[PDB]
């Protein structure tokens, strides 16, 4: 009470939680309160100084929430799968506080229709089509996103990771919605959460680039880029350019560090996505990538010694020994069909794998960043070697 005429010493006390003790932040990163299935229930006992003067109110998710007990200092709430931000917020008569923040992680059952994010695929824009993946999902009819209910998925077959295609309504305003999955029966389950937005938003690829060759970035809306400005350099024409997609030509820049941005159609600004970090400004390391070798040179460890297709050779070491360390070296590799398996490994003159043997059926590139350690293996064991089966050099660049 404020109208007291005094405070006791014990109203006038700090706010202290005693038991349980919770856990620090991990490096910014919010601890984990609880772990818990989403049968069970959020269950968390406080014992709190001073005894009979402290309220404690809880949050989750930001949002004010009863405590499922006659007591207030201890909660008990069912959730749906997913993760959670939880504020104990107590306070005393005399208005003191203290405060823990953490996360509550509820794990669905086998059997649940469940989703979690893979890759970017929670990135959605209104009115266009997204995809859940995850478990169970041709059980799900409808979702719920920030009061609407979607009732158009669909279970794609994939080559792939089957998910299901759903589309958000137009209607739906910029933000983050915690999204429900509901069954025909009419039972519901948690699937985290979605971000809308109309932004275009480069979500990835646009962190390296190589100078005077194709660059691919990938984005939520980037069908409304105009251009992009790396070092000073505009860009205006694209060789494709869809919402989730963007390929460009990288300009002749010096290797190094740039600054990125862009223009939308409407004159809006480009915007970036690194670590859950949205700006407006992207850092784009730029390097030049050098042909070390050009062909087209079968190899095959069946073909007797002296043959020159039994391995590659064909880079002499003066080039490998002025190569320094930390730089990529990329191996642009094409199967021969009649050939009954294909296995690569680059190795050094004396056979010693500077990687793992790789099996594989299709064409490819393999990369490999030659350590100081490698180069220095190179040179004292007679240069670099392509060692294998069923397959053919077609290229060697590094940058
Ligand atoms: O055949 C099908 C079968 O192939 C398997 O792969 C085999 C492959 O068939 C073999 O040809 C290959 O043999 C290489 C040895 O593994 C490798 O160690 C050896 O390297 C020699 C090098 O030839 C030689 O010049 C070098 O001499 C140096 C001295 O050691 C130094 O003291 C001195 O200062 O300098 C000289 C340099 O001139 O010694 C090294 C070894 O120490 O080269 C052989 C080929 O010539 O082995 C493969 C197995 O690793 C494949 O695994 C099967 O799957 C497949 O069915
Ligand atoms: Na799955």
């Amino acid at each position: 009470t404020e109208e007291e005429p005094f405070a006791t010493v014990t109203e006038n006390d700090d706010p202290h939680i005693l038991a349980p003790v919770f856990p620090d932040r991990t490096n910014g990163q919010l601890a984990t309160f609880a772990n818990i299935s989403r049968d069970a229930n959020l269950s968390i006992a406080l014992t709190v100084t001073p005894k009979d003067y402290t309220t404690v109110t809880w949050f989750i998710d930001g949002q004010e929430v009863e405590s499922g007990t006659d007591s207030d200092k201890e909660i008990n709430r069912s959730l749906k799968a997913g993760t959670y931000n939880l504020k104990i917020e107590v306070e005393t008569v005399k208005g003191k506080k203290t405060s823990r923040e953490g996360l509550v992680v509820v794990n669905p059952l086998a059997d649940d229709p469940q989703s979690k994010e893979v890759a970017f695929e929670r990135i959605v824009s209104p009115g266009k089509t997204a995809r859940l993946y995850g478990s169970n999902l041709q059980n799900v009819t409808a979702i719920l996103l920030g009061g609407n209910t979607i009732t158009d998925p669909t279970y794609v077959e994939s080559a792939d990771e089957n998910y299901l295609e759903y589309t958000i309504p137009t209607g739906v305003s910029e933000g983050d919605y915690r999204i429900v999955l509901q069954d025909a029966d009419g039972n519901q389950y948690g699937a985290d959460m979605v971000k809308v937005t109309n932004a275009s938003l480069v979500i990835s690829g646009a962190n390296r680039a190589t100078a005077n060759v194709d660059w691919t970035i990938s984005g939520i809306n980037l069908e409304n880029i105009a251009s992009l400005t790396i070092g000073g350099q505009t860009v205006s024409q694209f060789s494709n350019q869809s919402s989730t997609e963007i390929t460009l030509t990288c300009p002749d820049l010096s290797d190094g560090s740039y600054t990125m941005t862009g223009k939308t159609r409407s004159g809006e600004a480009v915007q970036f996505l690194n670590d859950n970090i949205t700006t407006t400004e992207q850092t784009v390391t730029v390097s030049t990538e050098i042909t070390l070798w050009s062909g087209h040179h079968y190899v095959s460890w069946d073909k007797p010694d002296g043959d020159p297709n039994k391995t590659f050779g064909l880079i002499p070491m003066d080039v490998f020994a002025g190569i320094t360390a930390g730089s990529t070296l990329k191996v642009v590799y094409s199967i021969e069909p009649t050939a009954e398996y294909h296995k690569m490994q680059l190795a050094t003159g004396y056979w010693t794998g500077l990687a793992s043997e790789m099996e594989f059926t299709e064409n490819g590139e393999y990369t490999l960043i030659l350590t100081q350690d490698m180069l220095n293996k190179i040179q004292a064991e007679a240069g670099f070697l392509c060692v294998g089966h069923g397959y053919y050099v077609d290229l060697v660049t590094v940058k």
